[PDB]
Order: C-alpha cells, then sequence, then structure tokens
C-alpha cells in the first residue's frame, strides 16, 4: 500500500509569519494524529521514508514553538513516517551544532529503524510543502533559497540550514565533525566529506525551496570559530578521525512531549 509519489494533500506555497501567538497545547490539539514524542505515520498508506528530524538546541524554545506549529502540519501532508528530536546541549560552554547532530543520529536510531535523517536549524520554516523533508539518491540540501540571502544560494557548496542524508550516506562520511566549536564552517566541512566520498548534492529548485528564518541576534556562546578556515582546509585528512567513530557524549535526560523528543546531553568542551 505504497503512498503515491506525489501526496494528494499538498497545497503548494504557504504564508509563513511569526506574529501569531503560538501555543503548544493548541498545536497538539490541531495535530491529533501525531503521537507522543512527535511521532507520525501515514494511516492510509505505507511510506518508504522513515525519517528522524534532528534539531540542534539550546535556549531557543520560542523558535521551537514556531517550528513545531508549522512543520507538523507540513510533514503530515508530505506523508512521511517521522520523528522529531530536539538535541539540547547541556551546560553553558561553546555551542557545537555538528556534534549535536551526530548525537541525534545515534539517539534516534536507538528509537526506531529510521533510514533517513533530516538535520534542521530550529528557526527555519519551509515556504512550500513540495520541499519534502526526506532523503534522496544523493545528500539533499533543503534550505536552498533563504529569505536572508535574498532567496538565493549563497554559494554552490553551501549546505547549511536544513539538509538530509540517508543512513547509508551519513555513515559513508563518518557522520559530521565533532571538532567544530562555535559558529561556522561545519557545513563546508560536511560538503567536503560528501564530495570526497564521491557524492553530489541534490536540491529542489529555488521556486519550491524557499525558507524563512525567524530573525534573531547571535548567541553568547556561539561566536564565529577562528579555526574554521583551517579545519576546512584539512577535512580530507581529519574526516575519518573526527565523526561517528570518535563521538562521545552523555545523555543526562530524556523527555517525550507530545510533539517531540527532547534529549539533554553533555557533549564535553573544546579541547
Ligand atoms: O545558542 C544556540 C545556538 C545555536 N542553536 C541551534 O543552532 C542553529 C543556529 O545557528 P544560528 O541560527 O544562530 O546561526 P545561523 O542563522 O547563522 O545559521 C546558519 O549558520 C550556522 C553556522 O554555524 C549553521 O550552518 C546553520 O545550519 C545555518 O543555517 C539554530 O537554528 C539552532 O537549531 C541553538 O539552538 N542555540
Ligand atoms: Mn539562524
Amino acid at each position: 500500500t505504497a503512498c503515491p509519489e506525489e501526496s494528494p494533500l499538498l497545497v503548494g506555497p504557504m504564508l509563513i509569519e511569526f506574529n501569531i501567538p503560538v501555543d503548544l497545547k493548541l498545536v497538539e490539539q490541531q495535530n491529533p494524529k501525531v503521537k507522543l514524542g512527535g511521532r507520525y505515520t501515514p494511516m492510509d498508506c505505507i511510506s518508504p521514508h522513515k525519517v528522524a528530524i534532528i534539531i540542534p538546541f539550546r535556549n531557543r524554545q520560542e523558535h521551537l514553538k514556531y517550528w513545531l506549529y508549522y512543520l507538523h502540519p507540513i510533514l503530515q501532508r508530505q506523508q512521511l513516517d517521522y520523528g522529531i528530536y530536539v538535541i539540547n546541549q547541556a551546560g553553558e560552554s561553546m555551542f557545537n551544532r555538528a556534534k549535536l547532530l551526530n548525537v541525534g543520529f545515534k539517539e534516534a536510531l536507538k528509537d526506531y529503524d529510521y533510514n533517513c535523517f533530516v538535520f534542521s536549524d530550529v528557526d527555519l520554516i519551509p515556504m512550500n510543502d513540495h520541499n519534502t523533508y526526506r532523503c534522496f539518491s544523493q545528500p539533499r540540501h533543503i534550505s536552498v533559497a533563504m529569505d536572508k540571502f535574498g532567496f538565493s544560494l549563497p554559494y554552490v557548496q553551501y549546505f547549511g540550514g536544513v539538509s538530509a542524508l540517508s543512513k547509508q550516506q551519513f555513515l559513508s562520511i563518518n557522520g559530521f565533525p565533532n571538532n567544530y566549536w562555535g559558529w561556522g564552517g561545519e557545513d563546508d566541512d560536511i560538503y567536503n566529506r560528501l564530495a570526497f566520498r564521491g557524492m553530489s548534492v541534490s536540491r529542489p529548485n529555488a521556486v519550491i525551496g524557499k525558507t524563512r528564518m525567524i530573525r534573531h541576534s547571535r548567541d553568547k556562546k556561539n561566536e564565529p570559530n577562528p579555526q574554521r578556515f583551517d579545519r576546512i582546509a584539512h577535512t580530507k585528512e581529519t574526516m575519518l578521525s573526527d565523526g561517528l567513530n570518535s563521538l562521545t557524549y552523555m545523555v543526562l535526560e530524556v523527555q517525550r512531549y507530545p510533539l517531540y523528543t527532547k534529549i539533554t546531553v553533555d557533549i564535553g568542551t573544546p579541547s
């Protein structure tokens, strides 16, 4: 009973605004089919896409409210078999987005047999439901036309915002790097990994792949990392030593809310 290649539920372009007062109790009420932990499976058909949506997180509860409010209705319309994971970095030291994503990959798999992983910033919302949050033949870059970049790719190798890699694709590159502390460069490092393992980047066209980013200031412990340019230069040499095979972390707590699973983790500090 495979789901059609094109979901009959799709509406196309949508209005994304951040003025509305969002209330998770309401969102839960509006999305009665999504089960505890932000889990949903199509009732009338079998989706071949089993996706874990991973969101790196720390002190972004308000953005998260909006992300849930908008994506859950969307993800259901995309007829996907998915789960939402909020990887909350414990502590107040330097942020590490890429490491958190690795954690989400490992932790999601202990939950369900996901075959697909969508890594998404907490403040990015898609403007057209045809921009499917699933995996493809090649690593997929989803937020390809961001509002802050005038709805245009900043550079052909840009892989930030929202992306998706199948389980096999993620594994072939030894996951993402764990050694990028602070803002920047990890996406470029990941792009090097893909290219070096002979993969290419798949992208929806700019018409259907626009996203809005909730406006925000920079975070105190997520300052640009001055070592990024250098790390990008040596991805080839370091990728096999820094990623899944070297990932260490400690799960401090797990809470399953009706709309997502929150996993608080201690991922160490820069050293
Ligand atoms: O204190 C923090 C810092 C970061 N984040 C998470 O990290 C992502 C955000 O980084 P920012 O939004 O602060 O910065 P950018 O808007 O400049 O994000 C862009 O640049 C980053 C560079 O490191 C990533 O590549 C990201 O994927 C890309 O969209 C967030 O959306 C959120 O999911 C938190 O939750 N709390
Ligand atoms: Mn942002």
